[PDB]
């Protein structure tokens, strides 16, 4: 804080939420309208989830001296440009690392002033995470002859936007349908993905090396808590494979 009298905001996200590094944009808004350059780069050095950001050297936010309100909004990850009206762009097509696809948007903070200038940011994230954990039936195969299995799922939009003013929810910006390969880490596979109001003719396909590379498919709306993808959920799905094919247990959670 400086010693000539201006108040900074105070920013936190209030054990291994965050990692060192990890940058996040914030706007101070007078109603709609930004208040000094908007998008300001703040970011944590610490790994909780109480962790405080500090503004990147000459990004720091000032109250107005006259105690006047204001409301803050933010959003993860920070983009140095984003395009025109602060409009952040979704391409889901990179997977790999999954947090620099994971965007998320803090609730508006509303009604701060330099008499109060902490602002505790909560973040949910915008789109969609799939958890996969890959086991053998035990009797036909073993977890063994699945080492190396892949996990892709298809028919996939790839783009979105969404607005990191106005919050609420991305809008995906229809296009050509992809299949998009998951992050796999020996038999968990991984993603995110963009939300969709129907999961209808999306399928998991998993290629076992091990049965000389031979490839199940799964129809995702054939589980019971996946009909849609909801933004900001995590859909973890337990696959059961066989020589006869594949079984799925499928939990949906709120995205933490
Ligand atoms: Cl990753």
């Amino acid at each position: 804080q400086p010693t000539d009298g201006r108040v900074a905001l105070e920013a936190t996200s209030g054990d291994k939420t965050w990692e060192a590094g990890d940058a996040i944009g914030i706007y101070m808004l007078n109603g709609d309208a930004t208040d000094g350059n908007g998008n300001r780069k703040y970011t944590t050095a610490q790994t909780a989830e109480n962790g405080s950001f500090t503004a990147a050297e000459g990004q720091t936010i000032y109250f107005p001296v006259d105690a006047s309100q204001r409301d803050f909004v933010a959003y993860y990850p920070y983009r140095e440009t984003l395009a025109d009206g602060n409009v952040y762009t979704v391409d889901v097509s990179v997977q790999t690392p999954q947090k620099d696809i994971d965007l998320m948007g803090a609730a508006k903070v509303e009604g701060k002033d330099k008499t109060d200038p902490k602002v505790a940011f909560v973040f949910t994230h915008k789109l969609v995470k799939l958890d996969i954990t890959i086991k053998a039936d035990g009797t036909s195969l073993t977890d063994a002859d699945l080492a190396g299995t892949t996990v892709s799922i298809s028919n996939q939009q790839t783009a979105a936007t969404y607005n990191v003013v106005t919050g609420g929810d991305a809008t995906v910006t229809t296009g050509t349908t992809k299949e998009i390969v998951l992050h796999t880490d020996g038999l968990k596979a991984e993603g995110i993905v963009l939300p969709a109001a129907s999961t209808a003719g999306m399928a998991l396909t998993f290629t076992v090396p091990g049965l000389e590379g031979q490839a199940f498919h799964w129809d995702v709306n054939s589980a019971a808590q996946s009909k849609a993808f909801v933004a900001g959920s995590k859909y973890l799905y337990t696959i059961t494979i066989s020589k006869a094919g594949v079984e799925v247990s499928s939990k949906v959670e709120d995205w933490t």
